[PDB]
């Protein structure tokens, strides 16, 4: 299934990946855009999230930072290990 997470602009937000296994290569997108990418025990993200992102090296748990109303979407993460793929839903509030 898919879960929805609380954000809020200049805030941060956490995505928690049910997975069993240690993540060695997970793989973060938004939309039809990526936003960071783990593999080779190397951490790396897209565009310019990775100057706004904090992805764990351990459940593959993808950390974001300095959220804003384009943050307000549907996040979608990939693992090897994974079953297939999950859907962490963001959303941007004020406060």
């Amino acid at each position: 299934s898919s879960q929805q997470i609380y954000g809020v602009k200049y805030g941060n937000v956490t995505f928690h990946v049910p997975s069993n296994q240690p993540l060695k290569e997970v793989l973060w997108k938004k939309q039809k855009d990526k936003v960071a990418e783990l593999e080779n025990s190397e951490f790396r993200a897209f565009s310019s999230f990775k100057n706004r992102v904090y992805l764990d090296t351990k459940s593959g748990s993808l950390t974001i930072y300095n959220l804003t109303s384009s943050d307000e979407d549907e996040y979608e993460m990939e693992s090897p290990n994974i079953t297939d793929s999950m859907k962490f839903f963001l959303y941007v509030g004020e406060s």
